[PDB]
């Protein structure tokens, strides 16, 4: 039993109410070291299609408890590997556990997580996402985002109707003129619809700076074709769930940018995807699922600490109505500001 032994692992459901979708059914992970330093991680399972649940996630963390109790948090990378070998499919569970262990490690040695990952910056500039409505409400959202002091915006499109999608973009670009536009196609386009969408954006000089996952993951060839021909930077999200995916992307030119979501791969795997990306000269985006200031501030500590991320998409704290946390990043406008604080800097409220 030395100061960095794990004597306590606990997981509890956290249901965080949202402003406009209803609840982020997430899990708070706590690891406690023998010296009393506490590390916090968050699991955010998103059950779309073949997904994980809050209930399945908590149960996975309870199963993984016996594998970490009594172990030295100092073997963080070894422990991350054995979690992945025992419970690969519970990505959100392993992410929260990895976040917690690293938080504990760095808080123990009094080191900021952004310094542990590289120390390049203490500041990120995030976009903000437009909800839905119609063409009228999207123009109003575009104006509302830029009035908050946020430079770039993210828009979700359905991809089934090029004409409607374009009309939404026109409005948004007209309403918010100096905003770089990141467009999340959410696997909805095919090659023809993606190319025709891009061609029109170019023709109208619509400032899309990223076309995010326009096609389904399985259309590897189509993804590559859009990447090669469209004249826009393309991001891989669903196509990028592992380091193996990222090697494939680099090889086939599947996309030109990787959206890292630590919730989907875990931390150690995400670290390898970053290094593959940077060495292939792919751009890096950092995003998340429906996550509180906890998981988001961890992701922010990595993006800022590593360096080299051109796209920051860490805006879900602005959509959470309330939560039990203090600290983390400090947002002013679209600027996320990090501090001379050990770990990720997010803590639980007192009273
Ligand atoms: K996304």
């Amino acid at each position: 039993s030395l100061p960095t032994t794990i004597q306590a692992i606990s997981a509890e459901a956290i249901n965080l109410p949202l402003t406009e979708p209803a609840v982020a059914a997430n899990v708070l992970v706590k690891v406690q070291l023998a010296d009393g330093t506490l590390g916090l991680g968050e699991a955010a399972p998103f059950p779309a299609v073949s997904g994980e649940t809050q209930t399945g996630t908590s149960a996975a963390i309870e199963r993984l408890q016996s594998h970490l109790l009594g172990a030295d948090v100092r073997g963080w990378r070894k422990l991350a590997a054995m979690l992945d070998h025992a419970e690969h499919e519970a990505a959100a569970a392993r992410c929260g556990l990895e976040m917690a262990m690293l938080d504990a490690l760095t808080r123990h040695y009094h080191m900021p997580l952004h310094v542990f990952f590289g120390g390049v910056s203490k500041q990120l500039e995030t976009d903000m996402t437009i909800t839905a409505g119609d063409e009228v409400h999207a123009a109003a959202s575009a104006k509302a985002i830029l009035a908050r002091g946020i430079k770039s915006i993210k828009v979700k499109t359905a991809g089934v109707d090029v004409a409607y999608d374009l009309a939404r973009l026109r409005a948004i670009h007209q309403a918010a003129p100096t905003a770089p536009l990141i467009v999340d196609g959410n696997c909805g386009y095919d090659v023809e619809r993606a190319l025709a969408f891009c061609a029109a954006c170019k023709a109208e000089s619509i400032p899309m700076v990223l076309f995010e996952q326009p096609l389904p993951r399985e259309d590897w060839a189509g993804m590559a074709q859009v990447t090669a021909q469209s004249g826009f930077a393309v991001a891989a999200d669903e196509s990028a769930r592992s380091a193996h995916d990222v090697l494939r992307i680099a090889r086939e030119g599947t996309a030109s940018v990787i959206n890292i979501k630590l919730m989907k791969a875990g931390v150690a795997e995400g670290l390898k995807m970053i290094a593959i990306a940077q060495a292939a000269g792919l751009g890096l985006m950092i995003g998340g699922m429906v996550e509180s200031i906890l998981a988001m501030s961890f992701s922010a500590n990595l993006a800022a600490g590593n360096g080299g991320f051109d796209f920051i998409d860490l805006d879900t704290p602005l959509f959470i109505a309330e939560h039990p946390f203090i600290g983390g990043f400090a947002q002013t406008g679209g600027t996320l500001q990090l501090a001379d604080v050990a770990g990720h800097g997010v803590n639980l409220e007192g009273h």
